[PDB]
């Protein structure tokens, strides 16, 4: 996520470089425009204003287009992080014998995978509804949805501890800080 926050830093650099040179060009526009009429002093103040109307909404559109691209990776990163984790979390749970403590590990990067994918989502969802919640409204049912998902998912994993109960009970205290 450095990849992001270096993005989005430098994409405010730009856009703040921008408007101080469009209020630049609006002052010797001014000044260049003194020796003029009334209408073409008001024109001089609307063309500026509908310039950087419209640098706002570039800006706006850089935005949107890079959280949504680091939406599309994060989520395909955090996909396989979590099949690797899962992977070798059941595979513990089939070891002869089970090692609890290894199983214990593998749970826990797994859970950790899990978490990760539900936080990133409701933490980019909860920003949505802050700056602009008529537009969370749109994305709240496929959002709650994922999370729901990754819920089951979670659940129905931790379920299988208890195809070996005797680790089960080795581990639950511990399991029980990883979640709560």
């Amino acid at each position: 996520h450095a990849h992001f926050q270096k993005a989005k830093e430098r994409l405010e650099a730009k856009h703040r470089e921008r408007m101080s040179q469009v209020m630049r060009e609006w002052e010797e526009a001014e000044r260049q425009a003194k020796n003029l009429p009334k209408a073409d002093k008001k024109a001089v103040i609307q063309h500026f204003q509908e310039k950087v109307e419209s640098l706002e909404q570039e800006a706006a559109n850089e935005r949107q287009q890079l959280v949504e691209t680091h939406m599309a990776r994060v989520e395909a990163m955090l996909n396989d992080r979590r099949r690797l984790a899962l992977e070798n979390y059941i595979t513990a749970l089939q070891a002869v014998p089970p090692r609890p403590r290894h199983v214990f590990n593998m749970l826990k990067k797994y859970v950790r995978a899990e978490q990760k994918d539900r936080q990133h989502t409701l933490k980019h969802f909860e920003h949505v509804r802050m700056v602009d919640p008529k537009k969370a409204a749109q994305i709240r049912s496929q959002v709650m949805t994922h999370l729901r998902v990754i819920y089951e998912r979670m659940n129905q994993s931790l379920s299988l501890l208890y195809n070996v109960p005797a680790v089960a009970e080795e581990i639950q205290d511990e399991v029980d800080e990883l979640l709560q």
